């Protein structure tokens, strides 16, 4: 996961249920078809460095999270993924100067 993100568009979706066995690799090769994955974020323990089975992917063009969205679900190596519209959110702020 990565943060910097200009287009005012969140083009992020929540993909959960995520199999032990599916990956950045997979994910996309699989949300590739409903139009272009710009980025894909994976929540882990690093200890592990490995996704427990959830996190979140970012498309091209706003499009693609519906498509995403309404299908909420997807067959991802004999598995069902559970996907649903994320909605953006950050933890930084502006400053004046240094204090």
């Amino acid at each position: 996961g990565s943060s910097g993100s200009s287009g005012s568009k969140s083009n992020k979706i929540f993909v959960g249920g995520i199999p032990h066995n599916c990956g950045e690799t997979e994910l996309r090769e699989y949300f590739k078809k409903f139009g272009v994955v710009t980025e894909v974020v994976m929540i882990y323990d690093a200890e592990k460095q490995r996704p427990r089975g959830f996190g979140f992917i970012t498309f091209e063009d706003e499009q693609s999270v519906d498509q995403a969205v309404n299908m909420h679900f997807h067959d991802i190596m004999g598995k069902k993924v559970e996907v649903k519209r994320a909605e953006p959110r950050d933890s930084k702020s502006s400053g004046p100067s240094s204090g």
